[PDB]
């Protein structure tokens, strides 16, 4: 163990959100995140898609071919959350993330570790779990043996400062040519003093 | 050409609609842009929603 253990609480309802945040505010190079089904790691990976992450679902379905090309992403930087099984995360083709993040408990200690060892090329784990699954971490605990602070969930100017952050790397990527069109727009907006409509452009886009 | 003014037209449409109390949050952000005359920024960024 060289890494930090924090338990986050985060009602089921809202858990994709809590994660988006986590995501945000640490800014992994790399986040794992474990989930019991593989019908699971596709709605997360695509909810995170939603919320602006780069993240891709690893699991069984995936033929060897998709797999190689998910994981090739990971390394590369392409993709920087993987939302996988504990199944489909066997194998030595995995690199190790800075953060591994537990959606849903682990039914077991091993699973913990297995799941768990994959961070600090220590990093960090992070457990999320609801209000009637406190027991559970508990229990983890002592199977682990080990206590894992703490922590409540990032602050909305956390949050938001983040966010801002994030967006200025995806706006960078945008090609010259595809925003020399709009260069005007943003000369008219700019020139013509109006503070509230770019306040309220980035209202959507963030 | 014309395809872009229209659409440009619209999209000031769903603006106008944005809270005096929603869109506050992001006043600081958009003034930052303004203080560093950001344009490729903000045209990269409409580029985007549009």
């Amino acid at each position: 163990v060289t890494y930090e253990e924090e338990a986050v609480p985060a009602p089921v309802r809202g858990r994709l959100e809590v994660l988006s945040d986590l995501l945000y505010v640490a800014s992994p190079d790399r986040a794992m995140v474990f989930t019991r089904t593989k019908a699971e790691t596709e709605e997360i990976a695509q909810g995170l898609l939603r919320l602006g992450h780069p993240a891709q679902a690893l699991h069984g379905d995936l033929s060897q071919g998709e797999r190689e090309r998910v994981l090739g992403a990971f390394r590369q930087g392409e993709v920087r959350v993987l939302v996988a099984t504990d199944v489909a995360a066997r194998g030595l083709d995995i690199p190790q993330v800075d953060l591994v993040v537990h959606y849903r408990l682990p039914d077991r200690a091993e699973a913990y570790q297995h799941r768990s060892g994959r961070t600090g090329r220590g990093g960090r784990v992070v457990l999320l779990y609801g209000p009637r699954e406190r027991r559970d971490v508990e229990a983890l605990e002592r199977a682990v043996g080990r206590r894992f602070k703490r922590v409540n969930p990032p602050t909305p100017e956390e949050v938001l400062e983040a966010k801002w952050r994030h967006l200025l790397a995806r706006l960078a990527r945008v090609p010259e040519k595809d925003y020399r069109l709009y260069q005007d727009f943003a000369g008219r907006l700019f020139a013509e003093g109006r503070v509230e409509v770019v306040a309220a452009l980035l209202a959507l886009l963030l």
